[PDB]
């Protein structure tokens, strides 16, 4: 099996490398993660929360992480250049809370004692793209307010806050809800808008859960009562639409079995999202994904990184 001859049979082209973000394309970095190495990282299901994690499996430029003390059914895969993982010690140095391994009490966890108990090695710091040593996005401070699309319920644009800031990214949080709706992003995110965008556009703003007398909701009043400032309007940047075209081929992670990466095709497009089709599979498995998602890659990524690629069917 090769891409070169698949494109011959199908009379097709692959999405050029240039269409991708540098982080989605890069094949030449080595994966320094080793089995059993310990580190810290966000829970993909609770993206405001930080856990002790262990390297369970490595495959090419990808790794499977295990939540120490919890079930293996919660393991999840990341790339070796993921910004959602950090070296042992990071939470303490950067003002982040640890959710400790199952059974550990509130302030009981200490890396030095845990490495002694387990006889394990912390993943070296030089592996991590994200250690909070780079300059933040200008104008996005913790506690600042904005309007944000609920990505899980995207008809809704909602009262939101910045609750976390790490390197180039910040955490968007929906006021009065839990963190299940939270998402990390940058100043060019198409899902965020300045305070007052809805009113300007003539669009319904969703106020905080259980806000008293909702929709007499007023930004002016809310900002005053919460001692909070709006993210400055100048801070938001416009992201260009992507340039993926229908029938362009590429490689994508299977969301129902994330160990695997499959031959894939652009089925449909929006300005900032693409519809993925897995070649040879029912179109009932087609799914929408953001153009900047870490789990889509140019043709050749798997071959060049050491990851097996699943052929059609």
């Amino acid at each position: 099996w090769s891409w070169e001859s698949y494109l011959e049979e199908q009379k097709a082209i692959t999405a050029p490398v240039s269409l991708f973000q540098d982080s989605q394309a890069v094949t030449h970095n080595k994966n320094g993660f080793k089995l059993g190495m310990k580190l810290e990282g966000i829970d993909p299901q609770h993206p405001s929360m930080y856990f002790i994690l262990t390297v369970a499996e490595v495959c090419g430029y990808r790794l499977r992480l295990h939540f120490d003390g919890y079930s293996e059914c919660h393991d999840f895969w990341v790339n070796a250049n993921s910004p959602d993982i950090h070296p042992a010690g990071w939470f303490e140095k950067t003002g982040h809370k640890l959710q400790p391994p199952k059974g550990y009490k509130e302030e009981e966890f200490s890396w030095s004692q845990y490495l002694r108990s387990t006889r394990a090695q912390a993943a070296p710091k030089h592996l991590f793209v994200s250690q909070s040593h780079s300059p933040p996005p200008l104008g996005f401070q913790v506690g600042m307010k904005l309007e944000a699309v609920d990505r899980m319920n995207p008809s809704l644009v909602c009262v939101a806050s910045v609750t976390d800031v790490v390197d180039s990214r910040f955490l968007v949080h929906f006021d009065n809800w839990d963190d299940t709706y939270d998402y990390w992003c940058d100043p060019s995110s198409p899902y965020i808008h300045p305070v007052g965008w809805c009113q300007k556009q003539g669009k319904p703003l969703t106020p905080p859960q259980d806000y008293p007398d909702p929709d007499n909701f007023c930004w002016e009043k809310y900002l005053e009562e919460t001692g909070a400032s709006a993210v400055p309007t100048w801070a938001f940047k416009v992201r260009p639409p992507h340039s993926f075209l229908v029938n362009m081929k590429l490689e994508a992670v299977d969301r129902r079995n994330p160990a695997l990466i499959r031959v894939a095709s652009v089925e449909d497009v929006e300005d900032h999202r693409i519809k993925i089709h897995f070649d040879g599979w029912s179109h009932g498995y087609d799914f929408w994904i953001d153009a900047d998602h870490p789990d889509i890659h140019p043709a050749g990524w798997c071959s060049k990184t050491g990851h097996p690629l699943q052929p059609p069917l």
